[PDB]
């Protein structure tokens, strides 16, 4: 296991263009196009990073660049948010990806209101912190992911995801 794997089962994999648990259009493997209820400009948004007109469809692999690109960009993300780097840094590499994780789905406007969490998390107080977690919008809404990312910050293992 690690970040790829681990957001691969998180986010799965969609050729055509659907809507994400927040209505969102998005493809591939959890790529958000946009927040707009336009589908043409999330068609707009797809040609755009894929390069070429794609009518709504790509293949597997122009999936897997853009998920590649998307992990690049939220971890180097974390290192020039001076509120995250500390945390991330001092975590372990199974919890680090349990980090990228959480940015990934929710960005870093989404993880600006867990800072009492991430405090938790750089004091190592790790059943406290998970405890934290769950009191959350994004719990609440996602909490079969939740829980899973959740029991990976705990324990620093990949159990919740076999
Ligand atoms: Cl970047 C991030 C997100 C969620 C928990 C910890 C950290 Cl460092």
């Amino acid at each position: 296991m690690n970040i790829f794997e681990m957001l691969r089962i998180d986010e799965g994999l969609r050729l055509k263009i659907y809507k994400d648990t927040e209505g969102y259009y998005t493809i591939g493997i959890g790529h958000l196009l946009t927040k707009s209820p336009s589908l043409n400009a999330a068609k707009s948004e797809l040609d755009k990073a894929i390069g070429r007109n794609t009518n709504g469809v790509i293949t597997k692999d122009e999936a897997e660049k853009l998920f590649n690109q998307d992990v690049d960009a939220a971890v180097r993300g974390i290192l020039r948010n001076a509120k995250l780097k500390p945390v991330y840094d001092s975590l372990d590499a199974v919890r680090r990806a349990a980090a990228i994780n959480m940015v990934f789905q929710m960005g870093e406007t989404g993880v600006a209101g867990f800072t009492n969490s991430l405090r938790m998390l750089q004091q190592k107080r790790w059943d406290e912190a998970a405890v934290n977690l769950a009191k959350s919008r994004w719990y609440n809404q996602t909490p079969n992911r939740a829980k899973r990312v959740i029991t990976t910050f705990r324990t620093g293992t990949w159990d919740a995801y076999k």
